[PDB]
């Protein structure tokens, strides 16, 4: 209750980046968003159905099935005051780490949605390494999707934030990740975006999804 | 004066929503229209090709081959005063005219912040009339991933907004003699969202090196 965890799949990690390269040794980093890991707040999940509404398989549907404890939003502030110019010697990069105390094989989906309708959909099948007693699964620098490097740029040409955050406001991502072979959901992430208001800095907040 | 090769010229063109309102009455919203004696103004052709498609059959590639007197630019200022809350049908329908029968290739790129998003590729045929040759596109249905578009750009708060997001938004119209591969019109298109109490506006160059 005290972070992105379940009684079996923990978040330790995630980022998104743009890496640099300035000279053959000499790389800036730039990170959108990036989370690493007392009380969460919480948020009725009723309040978020408007943002997805889906019906079959959709978040509804997911939560009522349970476990009501794998289910988390995520509020970021993108940070996206970096140059995109130079393409060649840019790398767009995701990372990600989570954590069990056991050896599951995972299934990973994640759907994003523009302006209601699902734009993108990938799922795939993650393996874990024993590490310091527990179950670790890592993505160290996987290429960011076209789609998420394509709307990075449409956003940056807007010529004010407040156009950002309107265009964002109708711009989700629904993770969930699920046991191979029990198919119980491990975790479910909501996640929601702003522009970050500061010059440099990407900002989040965490919050545990509840129906009581 | 007007959008035409020594071969082919358009007479008319249109986009609209036709929302059927009982068994006889319907009303047509008229998104974009243009129906068709001073000079068009000109635009030199390099200031565009970042927007339109590149590199092999691209922009550049198809005006350097020409004619030259092919080669046009419409901005349209695009009427979205209407609701598009089931009955009803985005269509768009054109006319040009030919003095001789050809069967034409119409094909239609769509490009969004730099890349090809849709491409639709039709073949034409003419009907005589008084000594010319007529095509007509009638009542085709608008394209899904356009409708759409308009729906998502209604949902922004500002028309301003709007129009930044359709300064990386264009379309490219080549409609080549199929027999011969003769270019005989193509037409850059490029869009603003009409002002209140406007109505579709368009606008019309002459594309020049
Ligand atoms: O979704 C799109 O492709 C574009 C857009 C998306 C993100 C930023 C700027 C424009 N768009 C169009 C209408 C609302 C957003």
């Amino acid at each position: 209750m005290r972070s992105i965890a379940s009684s079996k799949l923990w978040m330790l990690e995630f980022s998104a980046f743009l890496e640099r390269q300035q000279d053959p040794d000499t790389y800036n980093k730039h990170l959108f968003v990036h989370i690493s890991q007392p009380y969460l707040e919480t948020v009725d999940i009723r309040q978020i159905y408007d943002k997805f509404p889906e019906k079959k398989g959709g978040l509804k549907e997911l939560f009522e099935r349970g476990p009501s404890n794998a289910f988390f939003l995520v509020k970021f502030w993108a940070d996206l005051n970096t140059n995109i110019d130079d393409e060649g010697s840019a790398f767009y990069g995701v990372s990600s780490q989570y954590e069990s105390p056991e050896n599951m094989i995972i299934t990973c989906s994640t759907k994003v949605c523009s302006f209601g309708k699902q734009v993108v959909e990938k799922v795939e099948t993650e393996y874990a390494r024993y590490e310091n007693g527990h179950y670790l699964y890592r993505i160290h620098r996987s290429p960011l999707c076209e789609y998420m490097i394509n709307f990075i740029h449409k956003l940056k040409h807007l010529p004010e934030k407040y156009m950002m955050n309107s265009v964002l406001e109708n711009f989700t991502i629904l993770q969930v990740v699920t046991n191979r072979d029990t198919q119980e959901t491990l975790l479910c992430i909501a996640y929601v975006f702003e522009v970050s208001a500061s010059e440099h800095g990407a900002q989040h907040h965490i919050y545990r999804l509840v129906k009581e």
